């Protein structure tokens, strides 16, 4: 259930961090599009597919902070990743002529053009977790902290029913992420030209607790 990374991951990698290490909240930019694109892959497959949404009838982007664990969840209910594909889409990926583009560069632009944002998520966390649940395989867990990769049966079952969760550790130094201001004053900003509902779970004055919709 142990993998490595192709060498050329682990270079893109070092190469976002070291260049978007300014301007960190990029990171949640890139996992709202990421899911944005899920979900458009669910919504093309249903064109031809009657079955497609069964599993979860919504097409949503739901994120939640938990500081008490130190964790931030980004949910959508997109076509999800078979556990094949969480082996080979997250761990391996115009590669070189990217990496010298960055290289030549130093990067906000260009990483959500190649596609590798979601590598953005350790510019804040210390762990990712991958959990996903596609319609043609049971829900599996990816997770990394950089250095390698496991990927899991999800001993929780099919919790999703379809989709797939970002869960991130977040380092010490971004606490700040975990605050609701903070996260709906960027979710807002991010989510303005996605064509999918987002959602941030807050509270509102007792104190009562639900999701609110932030596009
Ligand atoms: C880390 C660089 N590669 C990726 O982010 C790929 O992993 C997959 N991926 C990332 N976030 C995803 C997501 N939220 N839903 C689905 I379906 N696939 C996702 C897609 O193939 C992305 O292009």
């Amino acid at each position: 259930e142990k993998f490595a990374f192709q060498a050329e991951v682990n270079r893109m990698m070092k190469l976002i961090i070291n260049s978007l290490y300014k301007n960190k909240e990029i990171f949640l930019r890139e996992l709202i599009s990421n899911a944005s694109d899920a979900l458009d892959k669910i919504r093309l497959i249903s064109l031809t597919d009657e079955n497609a949404l069964a599993g979860n009838e919504e097409l949503t982007v739901k994120i939640k902070c938990d500081k008490e664990k130190n964790l931030l969840h980004v949910t959508d209910t997109g076509v999800g990743m078979t556990r094949e594909e969480l082996v080979k889409n997250l761990g391996t990926i115009g590669t070189s002529e990217f990496l010298n583009k960055m290289t030549e560069a130093q990067t906000s632009e260009l990483i959500g053009q190649f596609g590798v944002g979601f590598y953005s998520a350790f510019l804040v966390a210390d762990k990712v977790i991958v959990t996903s649940k596609h319609n043609n395989d049971t829900q599996h867990i990816w997770e990394s902290d950089s250095n390698e990769f496991s990927v899991i049966a999800d001993p929780r079952g099919n919790t999703l029913g379809r989709g797939t969760t970002i869960t991130l550790v977040l380092k010490e130094e971004a606490s700040d992420y975990l605050e609701l201001d903070t996260i709906k004053n960027l979710v807002k900003k991010y989510s303005q030209f996605i064509n999918f509902p987002i959602y941030v779970w807050s509270s509102k004055t007792k104190t009562v607790w639900d999701w609110e919709l932030m596009n």
